[PDB]
């Protein structure tokens, strides 16, 4: 029997009794495919409008409202819209007198159907209007949603019972320990290395194809708080589930409100009418409060929470060498037969695999290359976590058989057992 510890960087190696290289460093892990990860980005546009508009919308509102934020934002999640009449129309005009500006604007909204909110703002200041002969017209338009931009966008794959992989080179032959399976064999006997504990679970960042590396759940309690896994999550990478802030508050605030003194809070939009240097022209000043006190930069966010690979406790290993020979196993090499795969992949829930191991010994199941497990021959049942898509090839060490499997993608698994969208209901007259 001997002994000697291994250290873990490359270049690291020992000689007596037998050689043993540290080829490199990987891991194994059960993956969990969360989908597409943002964070949740308060944008906010509107204008000020020395005018009394028919049609509150993006299209009619074209002449003061700047057209891509004003497309996007109305596209965007927990859509929030408000008109507010400052100075309506003294005379004439269609809907347009301080009378059709009721509190919610349903006198305005009847003959000026909108989606937005339509509200009186009788005592705002109209100064950011001036040059009108007689009647001053003033109205307000802000927009604001929460918008999934693509380059703040990532793909997030979670990775569960993770097992770091020390690639060695026992005297020339390949030898892959992990705490699962920590033998090797050398030329006359047997090594077994002692290995630290694995890591936990990891968070994979998935760049467009880079990826980066995160060290836990993530904790969204500590300095990773504004990770986009705390935030935005839409599994399918189109329809969003879970956790979602409120629509934005919309307020129309006075340059000298006392208001201003102080910030707003989380998803809310002040709107101030800035004076125009032109007659019957005006800008508008926007203070938003961003979602979580602060606004995530994404490249930058990435380079200081992430690394470019994933991390590993230092070693060194523990190199127990024996002159132990292990027993000589009969095993079955033909393919196992009517091999049934149901449930999800890369969901974290284990999937069932169930059929008949055939005759001469234990067959050592794959599942399209994947360890699921030794079973005696005749009939075996399991719940393996599978990391690969259907179709599925199965093998007991020689040749392959195709599987029947009724098996989801982890998309399809997190829109199971949920019925998404409006749930509509009648009631009916007596
Ligand atoms: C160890 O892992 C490498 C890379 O996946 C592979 O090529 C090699 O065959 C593995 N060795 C054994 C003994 O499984
Ligand atoms: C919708 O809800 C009303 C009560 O609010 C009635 O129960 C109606 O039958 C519901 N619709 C359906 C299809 O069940
Ligand atoms: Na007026």
């Amino acid at each position: 029997e001997a002994f000697t510890y291994l250290c873990t960087a490359p270049g690291c190696a020992t000689q007596t009794p037998v050689p043993v290289r540290l080829a490199g460093v990987r891991f194994e892990s059960k993956i969990v495919d969360g989908g597409c990860f943002a964070p949740w980005d308060l944008e906010a546009t509107g204008a000020c409008i020395c005018e009394i508009p028919t049609d509150v919308s993006c299209e009619g509102l074209g002449a003061w409202v700047p057209t891509a934020p004003c497309a996007r934002i109305w596209n965007g999640t927990q859509r929030a819209c408000t008109f507010w009449a400052v100075n309506a129309y003294s005379s004439g005009g269609y809907a347009q007198l301080a009378s059709y500006f009721n509190p919610g604007g349903s006198y305005y909204k009847q003959y000026h159907p909108t989606a937005c909110e339509v509200e009186p703002a009788f005592g705002h200041s109209d100064a950011a209007c001036w040059g009108f002969p007689t009647d001053t017209v003033m109205s307000v338009f802000a927009l604001a949603s929460y918008v999934q931009h693509p380059h703040k966008t990532v793909r997030v794959k979670f990775h569960t019972e993770t097992r770091t992989v020390w690639q060695l080179s026992v005297a020339g032959v390949s030898c892959n320990v992990t705490t699962e399976h920590p033998f090797c064999n050398t030329p006359h006997g047997q090594l077994e290395v002692q290995v630290p504990p694995d890591p936990g679970d990891l968070v994979e960042y998935i760049m467009n194809q880079q990826s980066r590396w995160g060290l836990g759940s993530p904790n969204c309690h500590g300095p990773d708080w504004a990770s986009p896994v705390c935030q935005r999550h839409s599994p399918d990478c189109s329809r969003l589930v879970g956790a979602t802030p409120e629509r934005p508050r919309l307020r129309l605030v006075d340059a000298d409100d006392p208001l201003l003194r102080t910030a707003p809070g989380p998803g809310e939009v002040w709107v101030t009418p800035v004076i125009g240097s032109q007659a019957r022209k005006c800008g508008l000043h926007i203070r938003a409060g961003p979602y979580g006190h602060a606004t995530v930069e994404m490249p930058e966010w990435i380079h200081a929470h992430t690394t470019s690979d994933p991390w590993h406790p230092p070693g060194p290993l523990g190199l127990k060498f024996k002159t132990v020979r292990p027993v000589a196993l009969p095993r079955a090499l033909a393919p196992p037969r009517n091999v049934r795969v149901t449930g999800c992949y890369q969901c974290g829930t284990p999937a069932l695999v169930e059929g008949l191991a055939p005759g001469g010994g234990n067959c050592h199941l794959t599942v399209n290359g994947e360890d699921v497990g030794a079973f005696p021959p005749g009939k075996f049942v399991t719940a393996a976590l599978l990391n690969t898509p259907p179709p599925y090839q199965v093998s007991c060490g020689g040749e392959s058989d195709r599987a029947s499997a009724r098996v989801i993608d982890p998309a399809a698994q997190s829109f199971t057992g949920v019925v998404y969208g409006t749930h509509t209901t009648a009631v009916s007259e007596t």
